[PDB]
DNA sequence: CCGAACAAGCATCAGC
DNA sequence: GCTGATGCTT
DNA sequence: TTCGG
């Protein structure tokens, strides 16, 4: 962390970008330029410098100026003094708050946490659930238990059915030594980009984690993906475990590259390597890599053998996951 | 200058 | 009900 | 807000 007090300044204005503007391109120029300073590997010294970086333009190489002589941005300052840009930003850290909720939640005068909690009938599945559980899903796993979790997994999805394969991606892939959530990709032989041969591939693993009270709450659940709730058991007399994010996704057994490429991230990391497809005459997604034609529409999916074959087709050298961390 | 910016699953809603 | 757009999320 | 053509 180097550069903690500038990423961390540009962090702030993306999020006010999304939150409050509803400014996407701002919100994605904000935080591409945080990654890109967040791995420049000097301390960065003028707002000239910072503007080299690809992803620092102008408008951002002012602001480093600003913060570098004062360690305080003036914009920032005034939108936190502001009540319904701060309102606004609270409320959308509840899942399934977002922009438009937040501030139609404004309009309401339902702001703070007690408000939503009187309110709780005005909220969606989703969002009770996320208020239900805000103060835990604001902290961090620990790696240990991030892998306590991950043997609860393999191992209830394996009692399912021994062909299944369930990969934990996400941060923890990557090799970071906490995470915000469980990323769990899952792949059975019956389903692959050519057939469907059995029905409720996901929910019967989601009924077995249920079954012995690993998940315990569901935020979304369709054939493919799960957004719910999870939560470690605990000893006897001990104080319980956090409850955690729990995402799975059901992916085709064939496509499995693109699809661990795609959940291993980082989400920046994907988008720049979409970014970089897209300017070599490729689009790739969870699902395939394909050539776009002469017009810019996707051709047939190209062959992909492992994740490698992805990086070569569109001329990076590849990465292992621990050098995703965009 | 100015068009493009990653891609998509699930929940919800409007319109038919 | 279906379709398509939108919100929220990964 | 930035980049590329
Ligand atoms: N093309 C895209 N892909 C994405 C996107 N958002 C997320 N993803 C992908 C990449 C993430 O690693 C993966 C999991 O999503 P998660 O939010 O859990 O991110 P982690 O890397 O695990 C950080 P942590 O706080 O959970 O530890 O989903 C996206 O906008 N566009
Ligand atoms: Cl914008
Ligand atoms: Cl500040
Ligand atoms: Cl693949
Ligand atoms: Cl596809
Ligand atoms: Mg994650
Ligand atoms: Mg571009
Ligand atoms: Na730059
Ligand atoms: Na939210
Ligand atoms: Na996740």
């Amino acid at each position: 962390t180097l550069n903690g007090g500038i990423t961390d300044m540009l962090t702030e204005l993306a999020n006010f970008e999304k939150n409050v503007s509803q400014a996407i391109h701002k919100y994605n120029a904000y935080r591409k330029a945080a990654s890109v300073i967040a791995k420049y590997p000097h301390k960065i010294k003028s707002g000239a410098e910072a503007k080299k970086l690809p992803g620092v333009g102008t408008k951002i190489a002012e602001k480093i100026d600003e913060f570098l002589a004062t360690g305080k941005l003036r914009k920032l300052e005034k939108i936190r003094q502001d009540d319904t840009s701060s309102s606004i930003n609270f409320l959308t850290r509840v899942s399934g708050i977002g922009p438009s909720a937040a501030r139609k939640f404004v309009d309401e005068g339902i702001k703070t946490l007690e408000d939503l909690r009187k309110n709780e009938d005005k909220l969606n599945h989703h969002q009770r659930i996320g208020l239900k559980y805000f103060g835990d899903f604001e902290k961090r796993i620990p790696r240990e238990e991030m892998l306590q979790m991950q043997d609860i997994v393999l191992n209830e999805v394996k009692k399912v059915d021994s062909e299944y394969i369930a990969t934990v991606c996400g941060s923890f892939r990557r090799g970071a030594e906490s995470s915000g959530d469980m990323d769990v990709l899952l792949t059975h032989p019956s389903f692959t980009s050519e057939s469907t041969k059995q029905p409720k591939l996901l929910h019967q693993v989601v009924e077995q984690l249920q079954k012995v009270h690993f998940i315990t709450d569901t935020l979304s659940k369709g054939e493919t993906k799960f957004m719910g709730v999870c939560q470690l058991p605990s000893k006897n007399d001990e104080k319980e475990y956090p409850h955690r994010r729990i995402d799975i996704r059901l992916i085709p057994k064939d496509q499995y590259y693109c699809g661990v490429l795609y959940f291993t991230g980082s989400d920046i990391f994907n988008k720049n390597m979409r970014a970089h497809a897209l300017e070599k005459g490729f689009t790739i997604n969870e699902y395939t890599i394909r050539p776009l034609g002469v017009t810019g529409v996707a051709g047939e999916p190209l062959p992909v053998d492992s994740e490698k074959d992805i990086f070569d087709y569109i001329q990076w050298k590849y990465r292992e996951p621990k050098d995703r961390s965009e």
